[PDB]
């Protein structure tokens, strides 16, 4: 089997991407944030505190003939941006782009933090990291990908995110029409539960490539690119007037600037992030100070190849017995 679904930016800045997911019988379609940095599939639901729902589409398990309470199971998760949610668990039928899993753990939110409430376009998250990070207790549950894996033509999924445009998540096959040149594969460590790999270095604009190992995670659920302070300083030093602002919470730059590209290494291959991808617009409406899309990972504890990086590539998440990551230009 295979699946193929279109993923769409939630706003004009590509702050996140939503993908339609069918849950239950008859189908209830929710727009979920596919997140390769977490491993819970959780949804706004009929059980979510009413005051914490503001425009989201909810899952109502009582209206699904295939929903079953997973008795005793609860979940609770906190993300790197400080947001959180929690609740109980149903099993139900879940389909993504024609690919169907029966008995999928659907985590029903009783509580969500303000960040989620305030985002009316995201109805939940679908985690695609390794199942070892799943927060369901007392019986840990498997991700959609893990459940689907054995049925897939090939044990892979791919992320093809658009710049200011729709893209695609495919399950079980590699679309050879979706990228240019070759795919370069690189080793993955699952020791922390993430798609963790080591980039071989970077360049700023037309500058020379610096060979240096940068350990980080491929995370579709993080908007920006978070790298070591040394790297990020080298990038923003090439933008007149750019500075790190503690009041704003990172590097800002004059909205009148033209940003340089940023290149990162995958083995001997290179992925180029165009400068436009690194512009996240005025810090506040009407401001002439703009927010940068490359920020320091210092104090996060890990480097994060988020959407800014990943949308410049066709990315293969290979879930074979020895997992790997593949990157191609497109």
């Amino acid at each position: 089997s295979t699946g193929s679904a279109t993923t769409t930016p939630i706003d004009s800045l590509d702050d996140a991407y939503i993908t339609p997911v069918q849950i239950g019988t008859p189908a209830q379609t929710l727009n979920l944030d596919f997140d390769t940095g977490s491993s819970d599939l959780w949804v706004f639901s009929s059980e979510t505190t009413a005051s914490e729902v503001d425009g989201q589409t909810i899952y109502t398990p009582s209206k699904s003939t295939t929903a079953k309470l997973l008795s005793g199971a609860t979940w609770s998760i906190s993300y790197g941006d400080g947001s959180s949610s929690s609740g109980d668990v149903y099993t139900d039928t879940v389909s993504v782009g024609g690919l169907t899993v029966t008995g999928q753990a659907v985590e029903s939110a009783k509580k969500v933090s303000s960040s989620f409430t305030e985002d009316s376009t995201i109805d939940g998250l679908l985690g695609l990291a390794f199942s070892t990070l799943n927060t369901v207790s007392p019986t840990q549950q498997k991700t959609f990908f893990d459940n689907a894996k054995a049925s897939l033509d090939s044990p892979v999924f791919t992320a093809d995110l658009g710049y200011h445009a729709p893209g695609t998540y495919n399950f079980g096959f590699i679309d050879t029409t979706a990228y240019t040149g070759s795919i370069t594969y690189t080793a993955v460590s699952t020791k922390q539960g993430f798609w963790e790999w080591t980039s071989t270095g970077y360049a700023v604009g037309s500058g020379t490539f610096k060979s240096t190992s940068i350990d980080g995670i491929a995370d579709t659920g993080t908007t920006l690119l978070y790298l070591p302070a040394t790297v990020v300083s080298a990038y923003w030093a090439q933008v007149s007037g750019a500075k790190s602002s503690s009041s704003v919470g990172g590097y800002v730059f004059p909205c009148s600037a033209t940003l340089p590209s940023f290149t990162f290494g995958v083995g001997s291959a290179r992925i180029v992030i165009p400068g436009d991808y690194i512009d996240f617009g005025p810090i506040s409406t009407g401001s002439s100070s703009c927010f940068g899309g490359i920020q320091s990972s210092a104090g996060i504890g890990i480097n994060i190849f988020g959407d800014v990086a990943l949308k410049a590539a066709f990315v293969v998440f290979n879930g074979a017995t020895t997992p790997t990551l593949g990157f191609a230009s497109k």
